[PDB]
C-alpha cells in the first residue's frame, strides 16, 4: 500500500538501455508516462546512437510491470509495486530460436517522482543474417500472457513465457523469456499467489521523426485469482 500510493496518478516514466549485441553498441531512450489505475502506458523511443541494429520488437519485452492494473480483490499480489520507491532487480535470458540469446539486466526504482527502467543488454551469437541482425521481422507486437510465481527463495517472483515474432516470410520467430525479480531494499515486500499478466502492445511511427524509433502503447492487466 505504500508503494501503491506512489502509482494513484499519471507517472512520469524513463527508460535507458545500453546495448551490445555481437560486439555492436547502441544506447536506447524511452520518455512518457503511466498510469496504473487504467493499467495503461505511452512511451516514445529513440536509438539514440544513430541506427538501431537489431529490430524494435526484440525489445518490447525489455524497455515497467508495475504499471500492470491489479484489480482491488488481488492488491495483495502485486509484487512490483510493493518494492517502490527503492524498486527491484528485474534480470532475464532471451534466447531466439536458430539464433543468438539476450542478456539483460535492469533496475527498475523511482527517482524523484519518475520511475526509471535503467537497463544493460548483452547479445552473443547472432546470425550476421538471421531475423534478427538481418532485421527480417515484420513492425508488430501479439498479446501475452504472463504467468507470475513467487521465488521465496530471493524474496521475489519468476516469469517464463514464449515470445513470438511476425518474420516477413510469414514464419513465426520463437524468442524463449526466462525471468527472476528481486527487491532492491530490505523493507517487506507482497509475495504473490499464481496469477498472470495479459498485455497488449500498439507500435506505431512519428511520421515527423526522423531518428531511428518506436512509438508504443499498452494495456496491461493482472488477472486469474479467485477469493
Amino acid at each position: 500500500s505504500k508503494g501503491e500510493e506512489l502509482f494513484t496518478g499519471v507517472v512520469p516514466i524513463l527508460v535507458e538501455l545500453d546495448g551490445d549485441v555481437n560486439g555492436h553498441k547502441f544506447s536506447v531512450r524511452g520518455e512518457g508516462e503511466g498510469d496504473a489505475t487504467n493499467g495503461k502506458l505511452t512511451l516514445k523511443f529513440i536509438c539514440t546512437t544513430g541506427k538501431l541494429p537489431v529490430p524494435w520488437p526484440t525489445l518490447v519485452t525489455t524497455l515497467v510491470q508495475c504499471f500492470s492494473r491489479y484489480p482491488d480483490h488481488m492488491k495483495r499480489h502485486d509484487f512490483f509495486k510493493s518494492a517502490m520507491p527503492e524498486g527491484y532487480v528485474q534480470e532475464r535470458t532471451i534466447s531466439f530460436k536458430d539464433d543468438g540469446t539476450y542478456k539483460t539486466r535492469a533496475e527498475v526504482k523511482f527517482e524523484g517522482d519518475t520511475l526509471v527502467n535503467r537497463i544493460e543488454l548483452k547479445g552473443i551469437d547472432f546470425k550476421e543474417d538471421g531475423n534478427i541482425l538481418g532485421h527480417k521481422l515484420e513492425y508488430n507486437f501479439n498479446s501475452x500472457n504472463v504467468y507470475i510465481t513467487a521465488d521465496k527463495q530471493k524474496n521475489g517472483i519468476k516469469a517464463n513465457f514464449k515470445i513470438r515474432h511476425n518474420v516477413e516470410d510469414g514464419s513465426v520467430q520463437l524468442a524463449d523469456h526466462y525471468q527472476q525479480n528481486t527487491p532492491i531494499g530490505d523493507g517487506p515486500v507482497l509475495l504473490p499467489d499464481n496469477h498472470y499478466l495479459s498485455t497488449q502492445s500498439v507500435l506505431s511511427k512519428d511520421p515527423n521523426e526522423k531518428r531511428d524509433h518506436m512509438v508504443l502503447l499498452e494495456f496491461v492487466t493482472a488477472a486469474g485469482i479467485t477469493h
